[PDB]
């Protein structure tokens, strides 16, 4: 109740206020306390015009706002933070890309809340092992793919459809299908097997080049940047990306321990007794996440800068693998350990 009230009756604070590089491809907002972060949300939106644009109910985008906060878990990594930091990215493509040359204002407002939405209830655990468990999700979706992904789609409209909090509720019926429709999309996009499928003809699209007729183009963009925005954390400084592999290393060896429980044999991502990090991170910037920004460099020239962070951070760890090897004794002069 408190927290709604501040929301609402305190007024929508100045975005530069939040922090004075807050929108720039430099800030971290991993570093904003997690209790200021609804309203950096509603600030974003405001800063966008989309409050004002779609004519969007105050109250009704408070709830909206704090019952997505509290439809996410608290795993080390799929979390409300993730969250807001996915959102918060695609707020500075918004701020340093020039969107609105390529993007119908439509199309950004959705990714935007897609960002927001597009974890919701997350347990930790991959689609894999939603299969492999026979979970309910599994039960749901298993026949139609990307399980988790359905799932995260239908809490989001779920939200919508509580009461109190359609932030849509006094679009057109057009409007409204389109909204949900380009959300279904955005959100599906999130699968990583989704991106494999589609990653040739985005490609394509980068070489022909962009044109803002093709309605082709509108989706394969849209999801581009959606990735982008999921993936963002590798976009910042060493540091954050050494937390983030902290964070998602706990998640997958959880999933792992879980999958040995059941009598299955994880991956080596997952399996905290085989799993090399630095090895594992290496790869996983060279094939999934440096050729996401290096499309992204090559539809937008200001893009370089992320494309290049990116690259460092993955020399930075090549650079620190020897750290990995013990050198001489352990700090306590034992080799218990071995025994
Ligand atoms: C292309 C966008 C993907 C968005 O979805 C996910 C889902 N799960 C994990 C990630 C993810 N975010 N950060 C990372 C890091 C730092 N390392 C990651 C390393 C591997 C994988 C690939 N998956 C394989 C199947 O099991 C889960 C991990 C994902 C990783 N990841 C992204
Ligand atoms: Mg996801
Ligand atoms: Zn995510």
């Amino acid at each position: 109740d408190d927290e709604y009230t501040k929301l609402l009756h305190d007024g929508i604070q100045p975005v530069a206020a939040i922090d004075s590089n807050f929108a720039s491809f430099t800030y971290t907002p991993r570093s904003l306390p997690e209790d200021d972060t609804s309203m950096a949300i509603l600030s974003m939106l405001q800063d966008m015009n989309f409050i004002n644009n779609y004519k969007i109910d105050c109250p009704t985008l408070a709830r909206f706002c704090l019952m997505v906060k509290k439809g996410y878990r608290d795993p080390p990594y799929h979390n409300w933070m993730h969250a807001f930091s996915v959102s918060h990215f695609c707020y500075l493509l918004y701020k340093n890309l020039e969107l609105t040359n390529y993007l119908e204002d439509i199309e950004i407002f959705a990714l935007f809340i897609s960002c927001m939405c597009h974890d919701l209830d997350h347990r930790g655990t991959n689609n894999s092992f939603q299969v492999a468990s026979k979970s309910v999700l599994a039960a749901l979706y298993s026949s139609e793919g990307s399980v988790m992904e359905r799932h995260h789609f239908a809490q989001a409209i779920a939200i919508l459809n509580t009461h109190g909090c359609n932030i849509f509720d006094h679009f057109s019926r057009k409007d409204y299908q389109r909204m949900l429709d380009l959300m279904r999309d955005i959100i599906l996009a999130t699968d990583l097997a989704h991106h494999l499928r589609i990653f040739k003809d985005l490609q394509k699209m980068a070489e022909v080049g962009y044109d803002r007729n093709n309605k082709q183009h509108h989706r394969l963009l849209l999801c581009l940047l959606m990735t982008s925005c999921d993936l963002s954390d590798q976009t910042k400084g060493w540091k954050t990306t050494r937390k983030i592999a902290e964070l998602i290393y706990k998640e997958f060896f959880s999933q792992g321990d879980l999958e040995k429980a059941m009598g299955n044999r994880p991956m080596e991502m997952m399996d905290r007794e085989k799993a090399y990090i630095p090895e594992l991170q290496i790869s996983f910037m060279e094939h999934i996440a440096m050729p996401i920004y290096k499309l992204l460099q090559d539809l937008f020239p200001k893009a370089a800068e992320l494309y290049e962070r990116v690259a460092s951070n993955r020399e930075h760890w090549t650079k620190v693998s020897h750290k990995f090897t013990i050198r001489g004794l352990p700090s306590n002069n034992s080799l218990d350990f071995l025994d």
